[PDB]
């Protein structure tokens, strides 16, 4: 009975605001619905395949990457609530024209889970929202803030159902898209992650490159020293999907640094920070294995960061291993 | 431009038939669309949660399990094309009333991927269709046929998009549900799996219970003896999703027997056989590690069977390991 | 709980048939759903406007006319149940290719209510189905049968909701399109028109050209000689809409001959006959004012015919006036 | 490419506002989408039939009347933009609770075209928005303002497609609901009615009770004194549908006073004023036959008013007749 718009408006009225966050989120929701509709019939629309370009990270851009990126950029611009936009698919930050300029800075991953698009596995959209602090003209530097400065973050999950997970200062709430009326309805309030889970999520195909800590941790999940039941393994392959499951089922999700990648694979501004924020607001933890993800001060809008997140007791157990090896 | 109905009708006209297979599939498609619609808004409809019962396999029945089961049973009965139905959610085979009795026997998994329902990860519906051979009245024995006797098999995948994958004697074809008109449109014709993939899919949380062959194979995927790139790992957790990815991306999917489960976990009649059939029609292989899944003569409608399937070169590599250890 | 497919299949099984009528109707339903979806968002799709051509009747062809015509022609051809097609938008009858040739002849109005398209008023699709009687090759003559030879007829109404009204030998049934699953669900069984209504439907803008009978009848509806309540007037402007209301509310619908049009405006094969058939199966009447519409033997596939239809007592009252003036 | 939200926000930013009008309209749009979805499948949902009550006007309340009323009342309350609500289905004005109280007063007809619901003919929702002028606590008197005080007005038309027609100080714009993404998209900008049309819309079943002016006018439309082509007649029966057609095709719509009804049938606050406002903003006229509808100062929230509206030359022609008879 409660839409995302209604929820955000009331929450914003309690925080004494102008209403552009509601404007920003309402706009973001429109793009998310458009992306969801395209995704649900991508094959019919011939939306699978490459776009013929590579982004800064080196990823081969896909058709849905371009569509989603264009949709998000346009709705945020027209929202009159943003001034600086950072996207995985754009080399440099996008500065909104003076006329439609707002007070928020948005970092987003238009379409997360690239490798899972063609096999119809869950994909999504990730976003992190900051308030412009500076007084000078808007620039890329405005997006180089540590995650702990986020005022809102979340993601749209295009899975069996489309879910918009939104985290703000007071907590995390899940809204499900009702395809019939095109509205996101609140379905899970003040979500909190279990203190300890029973699922570990990591691509073990990188075993040869894992550091001693990750290696020891995985071995521990498979062969509990206390004869407890081994953890079950789950790795969908799309960060949004694995992280969402971690949030609602508990457990741990890992994309750590490895011999070949000092800073892991996932991008700090639009993948790691948003999810770290959602996790901490849900009572979970998010670390690189040596420091809290949200405390990292970025120097590159496309910089990568190792990330280990989920239930506090699980993340802590891994942190102790990193400490032990240090 | 080609619907599943049109495809099946023409293919059936070439095989000189009465048309009940088209009737059966048309009916199945209606249930699949109903399940898809419910799944896409399950949270809004309060469809997440347990049903308050356990099936023969011992699974805790979920709300979507009951809904999907009822929908499939009703449409198949009214199809006038079936005589015996076997469902994961029903203790004994369902014998269709004389009046609406057809010539086909259908084994199905109304909702596959139970553990993934609540976290919105891909789930689906699996089916295997047989032609009644006996001349006597229809009974459970009519469903106890080896998979190689299947005349049609496939699955509906409720992922980022809803796909109906259908395999018949001539090959495998993928049809995507167009939400706007409620029709499955052909999007992938005569699908063939790659001879060798680069993804292995298995729940490694069972490492402590794996046999020496599975153990050696996994280690080989992580540390290629020829210094080739290690395989990537993917395990969505829903058989339909992992198998579909295996079909379109290549690679291998495994749910082998282990120290605790002599016959693995997956069910032969409505999970293993249908997927084994799809795989073989796509040029892939499906084995228990010691024998072809489709050649097993079942004695229990709910019996389990180990299953290793996917690209022929990958499955063969594992088979050689089993042989080596034998 | 009962789909149109299920209804037609069972009704056909009682009539001992091959099943192509079910095939024909299933195919027609697919086109109807496609037309409905396009219509519901025609403005967004830029589907309003002229096509740049005029048909035999002299109507200015519209974009939706072409789209609907193409959809209906293609699905009927691929149905494998038709041999001759007659459309308002095609100069000559369309002979189905030998390979996909069936036993039925279909006369249809792909999009009825042309003048109401742009103002978003109800429009629809009308069809009449005949069984080929001849033994020789299929030709236009096969469509020149009197309406009383119809085996099925009806219409799709794209109004506040999309309804498929189907009339066959046993009666008239209404099925509503469920947008969520793309299936027509039975909502009104064995529909029967009221013996006498209280609504008269006619374009009175033609008053100057009406014959004495129509003139006297209208005056009688406005000034009842028995001081009864005057009839209410309703004229949506789309035959499908006015006729549907006549069916479910009772009353009379008129598009009579006039000084300028000896045979009225509406077309016999794809407008008048189908509606006359629906009406008679519902216990209503359909006359030109001098003879039953269904008994007219056509000589032109695009010939026009005056038509007065609806509740038997109302139509009879008008018939007596025509008789009185004769 | 432009949504109603985007349009209203920009238009409001030009008028220097707080943004609650955008909030109000966004909220209204949500209710309209919910009503549209229910209407499009009303038969399936068993939404046809009476509710078991009668409103102040004496109308037999229908199921869709209650549903639509509840939806509109709830979204407007939660909008935080209204203080007083007037509905056809509510005996007295509804005063919004202090906490969610806004500055606007809204008069609405939750579901217009009652008699057309069951025959699936076009129906809709009509609304008129005023700014609270008083300084004292909100009361029914706040809704008793002349229509010329309206700041916004329009209607949702649930016809072949769902259209939201919005009129504000700068003009009239049409937005069509895209069922796929649940967003109203601008499809007709700055709509202007033709100076003179060729369609007259009135229920001639009331001929016995019409005044001499209406009687002479109709006769003139049928028998032009200058031998011009007679006007065509159209009377859908739902004010929203007939008025919309009048807007986009031109012509005249009439529901005048008659011997039995001194003030006609239509209600001033939620039917006549909104449509009169839309008409005048489109360059049309709206009169009772003796005075402009928008200048009437209401004394009863449910008072009726005669209404004649449409193309200026047509309305003027009728006005001259009223003058001539006066
Ligand atoms: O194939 P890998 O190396 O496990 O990478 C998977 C990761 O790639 C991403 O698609 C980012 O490129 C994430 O969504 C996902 O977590
Ligand atoms: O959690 P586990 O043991 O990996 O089981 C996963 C399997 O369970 C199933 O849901 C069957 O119960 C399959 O769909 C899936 O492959
Ligand atoms: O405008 P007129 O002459 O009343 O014609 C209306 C008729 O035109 C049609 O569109 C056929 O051309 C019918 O659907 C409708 O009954
Ligand atoms: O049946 P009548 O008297 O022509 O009334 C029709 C009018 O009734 C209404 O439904 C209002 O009650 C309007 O929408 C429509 O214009
Ligand atoms: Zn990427
Ligand atoms: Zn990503
Ligand atoms: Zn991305
Ligand atoms: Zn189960
Ligand atoms: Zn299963
Ligand atoms: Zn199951
Ligand atoms: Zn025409
Ligand atoms: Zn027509
Ligand atoms: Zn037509
Ligand atoms: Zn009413
Ligand atoms: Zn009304
Ligand atoms: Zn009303």
């Amino acid at each position: 009975d409660v839409t995302l718009t209604r929820f955000v408006m009331e929450e914003g009225r309690k925080a004494r605001g102008t209403g552009e966050m509601t404007q920003l989120l309402n706009s973001l929701c429109t793009a998310v619905k458009a992306i969801s509709t395209a995704v649900r019939k991508a094959g019919i629309a011939h939306l699978y395949g490459i776009a013929g370009s590579t982004n800064v990270t080196g990823d081969q851009v896909k058709k849905l990457d371009v569509l989603s990126n264009d949709l998000v950029i346009n709705v945020l611009k027209s929202s009159f609530a943003t001034c600086v936009l950072v996207s995985e698919e754009d080399k440099n930050a996008i500065i909104v024209e003076p006329e439609k300029r707002g007070k928020y800075v948005v970092c987003f991953d238009p379409l997360d889970g690239s490798s899972n698009i063609d096999c119809l596995v869950s994909i999504g959209t990730i976003f992190g929202i900051y308030r412009k602090n500076s007084t000078d003209e808007p620039s890329e530097k405005d997006a180089l803030q540590p995650g702990r400065n986020l005022v809102a973050a979340g993601y749209a999950l295009y899975g069996s159902a489309t879910m918009l997970v939104l985290a703000m200062v007071n907590g995390v709430n899940c809204f499900m898209l009702d395809p019939a009326i095109g509205e996101f309805i609140l379905v899970d309030r003040d979500v909190k992650i279990k203190k300890k889970g029973s699922i570990y999520s990591i691509n073990e195909g990188y075993a040869k490159e894992f550091d001693p800590a990750i290696t020891e941790y995985i071995q521990r999940k498979k062969f509990p020293p206390d004869n407890s039941a081994p953890y079950g393994a789950r790795y969908v392959g799309s960060m949004v999907a694995d992280v969402h499951r971690t949030l609602v089922y508990g457990g741990i999700f890992m994309y750590p640094a490895n011999k070949k990648s000092p800073k892991g694979k996932l991008r700090l501004l639009y993948e790691c920070n948003p999810m770290a924020y959602v996790m901490e607001k849900a009572g979970g933890l998010a670390t690189t294995g040596k420091e809290a993800v949200l405390d990292i001060v970025p120097t590159d809008i496309h910089q990568r960061a190792p990330i280990i997140l989920g239930s506090p007791e699980d993340v802590t157990e891994l942190l102790e291993i990193y400490q032990k090896h240090a």
